[PDB]
């Protein structure tokens, strides 16, 4: 049996109606639903989980305040420990990105300055393939450099000109002959070299008394190697230190 | 006073009975429990926090939609802001780890790639103790190296052989006498050095016209120093660049 | 609105009218109204369920992070980056993460830095590098030179790199460790009498934090010499 609706139960208690035992039985069970709802009838175990019943008789929410839920006058809210990595807005709950962290579709991820030598991929954070240039710039305190497949050169302005530290690549080394190293199309004034047998010499420092190094100036050079007698003639442009 | 149960109370309105005032009081108070539960009786302040009462009289949950909770057809739910760092499954709420982040029992952590020169410890993320090898490999654009306690050497394959860039370690330097530097048991062809006193000379660049560097080849060498006249007799083997 | 309970009782005091019964029926109907059980209603509100015994029960969405148990309504965290205390839900930081006013990268002296724009190498990371390259345990660095010291046998040998356009002289007396002149030295060579020291050794002097390094720095543009006085620092 489902209890009658209100309008129907009422006309059972209309003037000049004979209210039967079963009409009162319907009234009692109707009245009893509020007590069943709060778990108060014989054989019930009290308010369901998540509910309390006050002494005034009010049904009340039981938030586990130790497990991240609070209830107040604005309603049921997630309890975020403030400034501890989490953030809540009308949009929902989210992680708050501090220094070095970025948050986007992939999730919480590492943000790096690429100018500063670091990579981040699927496999984790790491040095990129040009971190070494930044290292070498700091080593010599160079404000400009060139790099290509046969040489790299780190430029230091000083006095009326500049001096550069030189390193070979791919097996190659830098010629030290006059006319083989041009900054801004100017031949060099001085070089210091490492020496090999039979007039082989490899330029390790180069200096221009009156030519300055700046972003965009050209570097022209003759690279040599210890296996063949040929020579690459490079023409590149200076770039500011990273 | 604790209201009678439904069957007991029914019995007081049985056929032929004259219900007393106290039977009706019991009925009224039992009917009243619905109103009490929603804070509707005199002395009460209306629905408890977390609850609302519709114009139809229905009890309803009041999620604070500005603070992380939603209620829909599916139930009471945490509202996660989409793709802002957090995730939710049947297993619970979790952090979504993007590139360079890993999540484990320890918590949210940085993942570093193995061979790219980084470390992560409880003191933070830093460079590991062999990062310099990756750096020197990119500086010279080398695909192979050896490194032990007295030298490291960086190998560049070119033309019919290869040429190597040499750095001393632990106070030591590479001899440049013929027969003192062997790749694959072959003596070197040409070499480039820095000069010391008398016959002191330190190999900086070593060449083999017709021998290629490759993982597993042996590198044998005579390391020397400026304090004692003794030599170290090295025999290591080439590893690929990081 | 409906009579309060004590007003109702007066109407059923020791013959009730139909409007009294009506108020009692309507009063009794409020429990059913609340659980969405009357004609014209669609059952319990969202977030509520009604058990077969007739008890109102919460409906947590067990797949959207809420559980209800004996202890109350709770956030359901997977134990996977998150932690809940009496102060609420927060992020659990592992190795390389710090938590404070959001989630940030922590760096160790180990060459890395973190700023507004991300994690990168700092400005002295190259020192850790040249220390590992040469296996040096002490260095100096100033504007015109840097030097990496390697203790071995009875004394010390160092590798040298010029900075700012400069180079280290190799004249006896121009390079002092603990105020002692060097013994052996190895150079790159230039025109006339220009040479640049790249390895320098003291047979009976050791490197250690504190020891002074004095040197004569030179360059290729001018004839002048910087007169350097610095002190050795431990490798990072």
């Amino acid at each position: 049996r489902a209890l009658p609706q209100a309008d129907a139960l009422k006309e059972r208690f209309k003037a000049g109606s004979i209210p039967l035992q079963t009409d009162f039985a319907d009234l009692v069970d109707l009245a009893n639903m509020g007590r069943q709802a709060v778990g108060g009838t014989e054989g019930q175990t009290g308010p369901a989980n998540g509910f309390t019943l006050s002494l005034e008789g009010r049904l009340e929410l039981k938030p586990n305040a130790a497990k991240g839920i609070v209830v107040d006058k604005d309603g049921i809210a997630v309890k975020v420990e403030a400034s501890k990595g989490l953030q809540v807005t009308a949009s929902g709950v989210s992680v708050q990105a501090g220094d070095g962290i970025s948050v986007a579709g992939t999730g919480v991820a590492v943000k790096v300055e690429a100018s500063k030598g670091l990579q981040v991929t699927s496999n984790g954070v790491g040095l990129n393939n040009t971190a070494w240039i930044k290292m070498m710039c700091g080593l010599h305190n160079a404000t400009f450099y060139v790099s290509d497949t046969y040489v790299c050169v780190f430029f230091c302005n000083h006095s009326t000109g500049c001096t550069a530290y030189v390193y070979g690549r791919g097996g190659y080394y830098l010629s030290m002959y006059k006319g083989d190293v041009k900054l801004n199309s100017v031949d060099h004034n001085e070089i210091i070299s490492m020496v090999g047998s039979g007039s082989i010499a490899a330029a390790t420092m180069v200096s221009w008394k009156s030519t300055k190094a700046a972003a965009g100036i050209s570097f022209k050079y003759l690279g040599k190697n210890l296996i063949t007698s040929t020579s690459h003639s490079g023409s590149v442009t200076l770039v500011a230190a990273p």
